[PDB]
């Protein structure tokens, strides 16, 4: 089969994603050349950070699609998408690319502080140039919209409250696109796809997704599917693994069973979010010990941390 | 060796013996009433959790100082009174007080929410016994003040707020005893004792303590002294080292010199607290590269952490159990 | 509700009495009759079994009441006075070895003759109605290590049946979980390790066929030679062999001179194999058994090493 | 020179590979296979005893029906006229240390009916196992001996334990002889050097004994070999001898020369002659301590627990 | 029900193979007792016997056994005992193996090329390694330490040198000729072997893994690779693949850390690059049914390269403990 | 006093992070970036070498950005880009090239070039390193790319060229280790070469004196070893595996492990000529006791830890040496 080609193709695509210069990555994943400069569609962007999704055949390295340069022009983004704030109509310039990749992987922690740095008294404000600095610094651990951030004149102040909102939102749209790049029939994704998602940033544990489908097959949960809401609530649960971690440990030490009920519980009390009953059966299929239903917390929290961190 | 062989020993006990073996060693009183119980004074309590402090050699392991079931032992106010006795700490009070010293706020909050399913966090009496019990299964180690917490009927509840305050004052009362064991003079502490206090939970680091009294003196900055407030404050700035750490890192990179000012500025923005202009002399004295005012932030955040964390291959603990019982 | 928290605190207390109180304090708490206070065979087995809740109404100094109408050799109709307790306990515990040496201490030129006032002294030593049975009606009779061992030996058989009846068997058979729990008895919260047994059993079709009391006593005498059963299983392993249901049988046959039913094996290997193989965990097994059979340092210095090894 | 020489040797004994130990104490070479003689054997495991300096380190003596052992010393069943090959050294050293219990359980694995019979190749596996946990582990004419000349016979624990029992004995006579018995007796002091052969300070607590056996006119009598042996036999029991002494202790009776010979007859079923006891108290006086020494002497500040660990490990 | 009797018999025989003298072994597995005039006789083993005595778990014909043989009366005109051109012919007799040749072959089938190249170099300081007759006798003694073919090696006059290049080839044949005899010893049908019999060869030298074999057929039954059979050639390649377990153990470790899955594919890959051999899809299909993890096509590499090197050699906190159990010694 | 200092260092070289280690032994700061002089690099891996008491812990010689040259012409270090200065970045790479076996790179490179011996593009090489680092005790905590993959980075690297880089590096570092002993005329001391051998070895630093006394009574004491003498000895060492078996055979063969045989083993097993003097020193401290006999076992052992630069992450006596200390306290 031509499946030994995919294997070598992803290995390659992956190697780029994690060792090549920002530049090269871009010239690989981005599929649009506009007359003349290259841009990557939201889909491309996301596919550049997800490490296993293949690149469209004849597109690829230094091979893009030629597109001839009002409210009647092409639109790749969508209603609300933070990708419009990027000037174009949902297209991401190489420049926008760096910014965005570094606003995706850095913690609120860092920004909150780095901002407070330029507002010794206020809670955190930055002008057009101050911000340019907060990046050079933050980028050391990894005018499209400049006007969007500081009025049209560039004398506007950027607030940590607004930025966090900006990030907390970029993350939403990115997370949705990942749910989208799986073809959801009626808004639902497979119990297998959902796992593919939860394990993306991990080894070839892609084989334990079979250990899952069996577990579900047995208990008659073999095929409902996971809607985005369900997927998303899990991921807002995941932003707290730290608290969820130390919280799942106490339930352990207190001699309770780390089963579906206590996970749903640690979600309400530690992350103030209601988990779907199915998400838990699926987050268990592939995370309990072996059939146990005993959420192997150590192993869980681990994976989730790199998933949560891309 | 006359003192080091002694200390280096006591320091091993604190660090590896059973809570018990530690309590019998450091505790100084044994109150009689045909039955008797061993009580450690607040003084002993602090000495049992702060290394490099010799116990009265005459007292020591199982050697106490008999009293007659009455006479107060702790300062005027100290949370050590809520303990029922008059400043005394029974083996219970001890195991409890120490576990309420090492576990961070975070953990109690999360632990308390494990009961007030629909609210900030309210734990009744039997739910509390169940929170410590759980919390203790992590601490280095692992009737009088229960009324103080749940009324005299025991039917009241505790709040994660009031308990965090209880813990805040326990940490304060301790900080003051650790400050007292240094013989203040008009409320001042040696530039060397405060230094000592910092390197306290480290090792033979006590040689860089003399490399400090030399540098601190070439600059004529040894003699002004340090008040408990000056000190208490530095320690409130310590409670946020994680944010301090990752705050200095940006300043450093962003270019700025990590000098006496930057520290004080970071202490304000990131830790909402003022750092004594002289406290910084002592900190930089023994934490800056060398002559320069440039502080060695990486090493600073290192020590400061283990200082903030008195105690929290832990086979060595299990090989000890088997090195004596064999 | 907290009906369990209050229960687990009840047990914990009862277990601290049983493990710290004077023989006096003990007997009073469990003894359920009243004159002089006695404890039937049910009371006795319970006063030496941890995690067995005493009928609350009764408990401390609260016993039923009745008028004067091998637990029979004691005197009464199966009821055990207090002296008999302080005796039968010291007997049920101290091993053969000790009595032989205490007896061969008064019969230098034999195996161990012991008259009445010599038995008294033997008891006293060890510790730190039926006597008319042991030494004739004139008390000038003598007791042999042979008869005495036969005494203890039978007592041990009757106190062992007592636990087998303390599970209400259906047609002589007792539950797989009932037998397996009977073992773990003297240990920790390992009571949740049985749930993992019922699983290992349910998989290979063998979850309730039944365990004849005979199978239970044929497995206990097997647990008598542990010290050799251990040194033997260890010679097997080292000899490249495999510690499996086959061999465990062999050993029980040769070294203990007894037969182990394949079933009892499966229940044992169920909750003692290396988490699902067949490879008995000899070291771990012999440990629990020795503590089970009993009712110090470098014992944990080992498990600590293996954890860190991972 | 001595205090330094001996130490060196003791070390070899205690830390060198069997090969390097053998080649040291071994003194011969026949034609070329280096053999060691009973003398040499006992001298290898007896600490504080020096080797003929001219010989020693890879230094032997060349030879080419000259007997080297007593009339019926087990060292005859080895094939030679009393010599011990390298193989016979390894075999014997593990038969000396390893306890009966260990040999019985092994033999009993290969014997469902009886108590412990073993064909040739089985004896080889049980010996592979046994030796793979002896301090020494960390062909011979014997096998024609144990299993007929056809190699089809079976060994009994009775018959093996009996062999091992005789070996122990026959080495004791070699130890007790390597002292110089006059008329067949050994100095009060000599039998003391044996009891304390496995401890540091000898001549310290020794001369204190001589002082005490003088104060009580109990010296110069000399100890026979039967006496000395009857003692060590008593020694191969300290485990029960302990739980025995303690019992007499609590029972009220004082632990004296009498209640001891009393324990002897019941725990090891042997008669300790009076003089043997006078000598023991002479330098012991405290059951708790006493046992300890007789422990390290019976066996022969903890880098040994690391070894207990390799063992547990080898058995899990 | 009585497959038990079958095991004690099976064990007894390995114990003879592992802990007996070469003689007692020869006297047990050997099956021919050739007699001649007037009253002198000798015992020989056929190649089928020789191979059986080294391959554990194969039962010896009940009625034959210890000292029990087939009596043959002394005979290019007489009967042969081995395929056309089986080294066993270079031995002199017609495939028969004398007690002496038994001691030989055993010490040669085992030991590594390395050891032989080094021992030869000792006698040809300037050269690659030549050996006359007496020296070769020495090498054998050196290796072993813890009449018709001698001519075949050193000319008809014993005045001949033997080269490593050559001798090693002899070794190479011996090894190969034995492998065929082991394969053949599983009654092939149309030169192909059962799936179970292949596992048989692979687990041959391991303990009592004989129940995993059953676990295997099941694994195989699900994915319909139930009974296609294995050619000898398919086998011999997996076996020369094994002659590299080292470069393969470290190769699989890297593929592991490098992210990649240890599937039926990467093994093929590993064999290609590392051992310059091509593994057959079916061979891998059997290997995984015997070594996949829970049964998810994930090679348990660790325990695999472990069981295989034992098979490669025909060997008849564990180490993390072994280390310090001596480290405290140094 | 001087002891308490050294201990610290080793203890840092042993447990500290690849950064704490770097900021300690590196001696420059260019304006701003920290660097280490080849002298520093070597100094950081060789245990017991003292760091200029005025530098160390975060201290450096501030330097200002045919300029200041820091290494004997030709040195590989120059390929690092700068004038011979090793940057932390390149510090790790270099320590992970020195410690690991040639075998590994060979295998590792095969994964990315099925056809040939092995090639590796710029990013594929990033993977090899990454993986290979998981091994080393350095990277188990923690410029030239252009030299490697052309200027455009679109080039390829060979195993050959690379192994050539590794080869040339192991050398230049051995030269620097040599020079950092204060050679006169180009000769180290009988005692300093012995030092070199037992460098990454235990605290056996009280046997050099037993060695100087031995060389003494034999008029060995006082001639010195050249660098070539030492080099060939280390090249000899690049095969202690075959030399271990080679010595072991000569032994059983019956030959004595003397200065003459260890000279013949150097030739046939490594195609290198050992000099009498290097032999005299090796034997001076590695002979059994008195006879010229080599204690080959103990010899190979030590030489191995030395051949490993002590950079081979072995948790063997790890938790042991430490937990042993506990003992010597209770």
């Amino acid at each position: 089969r031509s499946g030994f080609r995919d294997r070598k193709v992803m290995e390659y695509e992956n190697r780029i994603r994690a060792y090549s210069t920002p530049d090269k990555i871009f010239r690989y994943f981005a599929t649009l050349k506009v007359i003349a400069e290259v841009f990557m569609t939201p889909e491309d962007f996301v596919r550049s950070i997800t490490p296993n999704e293949k690149q469209p055949e004849h597109l690829g390295l230094d091979q893009y699609i030629i597109k001839r340069f009002s409210q009647e022009r092409e639109k790749f983004a969508d209603e609300g998408s933070i990708f419009y704030t990027l000037g174009e109509c949902g297209l991401i310039s190489f420049s926008d690319y760096i910014f965005l990749t570094t606003v995706l992987s850095t913690p609120q922690r860092n920004f909150e502080i780095a901002f407070k740095m330029f507002d010794l008294n206020g809670d955190g404000e930055v002008d057009m140039e101050e911000f340019e600095q907060v990046q050079s610094i933050i980028r050391s651990q990894t005018s499209a919209l400049t006007t969007y951030f500081f009025g049209a004149d560039l004398k506007g102040k950027l607030t940590i409250k607004n930025f966090l909102e900006f990030q907390r939102k970029l993350q939403h749209d990115v997370l949705k696109l990942e749910f989208e790049r799986h073809d959801p029939v009626d808004g639902r994704i497979t119990e297998r796809q959902f796992g593919g998602m939860l394990l993306a940033y991990s080894g070839v544990q892609s084989k334990k997704l079979t250990a899952m489908q069996r577990q579900l097959k047995k208990h008659f949960k073999e095929g409902k599917g996971l809607t985005f809401q369900e997927v998303e609530n899990f991921f807002t649960f995941l932003k707290n693994i730290n608290d969820v971690d130390t919280a799942l440990s106490f339930y352990h030490m207190a001699g309770a069973s780390l089963d579906k009920v206590t996970m749903q519980q640690v979600a309400r009390t530690v992350a103030k979010v209601e988990l779907s009953d199915h998400v838990c059966d699926v987050v268990f299929a592939l995370f309990d010990c072996d059939g146990n239903g005993e959420l192997s917390n150590k192993e869980f929290v681990s994976i989730m941390k790199q998933r949560l961190m891309r």
